[PDB]
């Protein structure tokens, strides 16, 4: 039985000048995704459970005291449990953005009443529905969650992300059920600087992402294929890289290829007890230059999930990160629920599927397989 979790308190983060139109990962992203699986009858089909918020605890396996007591509390408790003194003035944290409203980089946002709460029950939201698979209560899920995890480091917040969600689920993972391997795997379009970070060191932990690098430009400039890890965690950390540029972009093909020739012959190698997924949306057609530029179809992800889903006895759970496209991304999360739930995927043209991959892709996954060669019996 596949599970799904989803809390309407999640849409209260917004912010403070009143208008979603200067900030593009909104409320109205989640709310989207689930009517769809009400209006396509998969929300039916499946079990809705109860989300709650992150205890600071949790937190506090992958980012500091400080870092949770500044964006997991409301002001009055914010002094109340500060005991020792970490923070310093809150006059220097807070800024006024473009749009008049509060935040604290140039680009990040913050509401006071109701950003801590929202970005609390994302993770909570998350960790219940990773646990509730990983003790055998469900078969699978989709956690239809907001605001976004993957580049939340240990003490910054960026990219419209305060804590990593995911990051955190595997920490629990490991600390209150000892399990082995957890593979992540992240399809978001942008590398997942947090997660990288959270286990570098770690080859318990194996983070695989797939995202689109250039040269070190595109956002958030991290992530390049000869980053794979460090002391024992060396060669658990792929970086499946894109290089080129989007001439031509990528697309199906492309990624199809790279699941078959790099992320699955690893994956089944590490042959991993629970399988994570930061499952981002904005690789998918109509995600211009600046936030996206590859030409995927939502379809595709179903095909992708299918995949992982051969894995871990079928463990796996998908978590939202980016993808503001409203269409694009309603159309993979339907992909992706149909997927997990077992029923045939609704195919891609035989055209698709005879492409050759582009010179650019090609020459991308060789420069990764030749690196990891060194570390996995699969790639020699
Ligand atoms: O997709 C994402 N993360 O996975 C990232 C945020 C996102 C998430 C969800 C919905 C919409 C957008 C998008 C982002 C892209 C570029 C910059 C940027 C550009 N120049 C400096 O920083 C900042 C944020
Ligand atoms: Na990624
Ligand atoms: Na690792
Ligand atoms: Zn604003
Ligand atoms: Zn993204």
């Amino acid at each position: 039985t596949t599970g799904l979790v989803y809390d309407t308190l999640m849409l209260k983060h917004q912010c403070t000048c009143g208008s979603s139109s200067s900030h593009p990962e909104h409320a109205g992203r989640i709310q989207s995704i689930w009517s769809r699986l009400q209006e396509t009858g998969l929300r039916g089909k499946c079990e809705c459970i109860r989300g709650r918020k992150a205890t600071l605890e949790e937190l506090q396996t992958v980012h500091s005291e400080a870092h949770t007591l500044l964006y997991g509390t409301n002001p009055a408790n914010r002094q109340k449990l500060d005991s020792k003194k970490l923070l310093g003035s809150l006059a220097s944290v807070f800024v006024r953005l473009p749009c008049g409203g509060v935040g604290v980089d140039s680009d990040t946002i913050w509401n006071e009443v109701h950003s801590a709460g929202a970005a609390r029950l994302a993770v909570g939201c998350v960790v219940e529905l990773v646990f509730k698979v990983a003790t055998g209560e469900l078969k699978n899920g989709f956690a239809v969650v907001r605001p976004p995890g993957h580049h939340a480091e240990e003490s910054t917040p960026m990219g419209f992300c305060y804590f990593n969600s995911v990051a955190v689920a595997a920490k629990l993972l490991q600390q209150r059920l000892s399990v082995s391997k957890i593979l992540i795997v992240d399809w978001d379009v942008h590398h997942g600087n947090g997660t990288q970070q959270a286990f570098y060191s770690d080859p318990s932990v194996l983070y695989m992402s797939l995202h689109r690098y250039d040269d070190g430009n595109f956002f958030p400039g991290s992530g390049a294929p000869d980053e794979v890890g460090t002391g024992p965690g060396v060669g658990f950390n792929v970086n499946m890289a894109f290089t080129g540029g989007l001439d031509p972009p990528m697309g199906d093909a492309e990624y199809l290829a790279a699941f078959r020739t790099v992320v699955m012959p690893i994956a089944s190698e590490f042959a991993p007890d629970v399988v994570l997924v930061s499952s981002g949306f904005d690789a998918v057609e109509g995600h211009p230059t600046p936030l996206g530029g590859y030409n995927l179809s939502a379809r595709c992800f179903g095909y992708l999930t299918k995949q992982l889903m051969g894995l871990a006895g079928g463990r796996i759970v998908l978590a939202l990160e980016g993808g503001h496209d409203l269409t694009a991304i309603c159309d993979a999360s339907e992909a992706c629920v149909s997927a997990l739930l077992g029923n045939e995927l609704d195919p891609l043209p035989e055209k698709v599927l005879q492409q050759r991959p582009n010179a650019n892709a090609v020459r991308s996954m060789e420069k990764v397989m030749e690196i990891h060669s060194k570390y996995w019996r699969c790639l020699q």
